[PDB]
This record gives C-alpha cells, structure tokens and sequence, in this order.
C-alpha cells in the first residue's frame, strides 16, 4: 500500500502544500507496534522540508500534501513508501510499517 492519512484536528481546510513550498511540522514517528523512534516534539524544534525535493520518505511528500495548514494528522505508511526492504540499521526494521503524528504548523 502507499500512505493512509487519518485526521486528528481539522486545519484550515483550504491552504495545501504545493511543491517548492518548505513545510515546518511537529511529528513524532512510531513502528507499527508503537515504539517512537523519533520525534520533533522532543526536541522542541519543528522540522522543516521542502516538498518535491525527496528529503523526507515518499509517504511524507505524498501524505504531508494532502493536509491543510494547521492539521493533525496520523500518516499510516507502508515499507515501499518508507524505509523499504533495508529499513534503517537500529532504527527501523526491514519491511516496516510506520506510523507519523504530523501537525503542519505554516507554509514558508
């Protein structure tokens, strides 16, 4: 499968990230059992990236471009559009399922 997105707060329901635009989000991300192997939130500093330009997994530029500024929103994201086969060594298992808390704070 690709990315699941499933809502949590609603956003302004009309402002989508295009690409070019950098998305600065807070995220915490979970295997498929629960454990976080990582998060924004812990280190209180959002995350920015530039969508279209491959620096996050495939499931988040998809994903991420079907949320609207000022949404949370639970990204349920399958191996082929995440770490794949490989995984991350320590990190990420093989052929993982991961699952993102993603609030897109504004558009820059």
């Amino acid at each position: 499968m690709g990315v699941q997105v499933e809502t949590i707060s609603p956003g302004d329901g009309r402002t989508f990230p295009k690409r070019g635009q950098t998305c600065v989000v807070h995220y915490t991300g979970m295997l498929e059992d629960g454990k976080k192997f990582d998060s924004s939130r812990d280190r209180n500093k959002p995350f920015k990236f530039m969508l279209g330009k491959q620096e996050v997994i495939r499931g988040w530029e998809e994903g991420v471009a079907q949320m609207s500024v000022g949404q949370r929103a639970k990204l349920t994201i399958s191996p082929d559009y995440a770490y794949g086969a490989t995984g991350h060594p320590g990190i990420i298992p093989p052929h993982a399922t991961l699952v993102f808390d993603v609030e897109l704070l504004k558009l820059e």
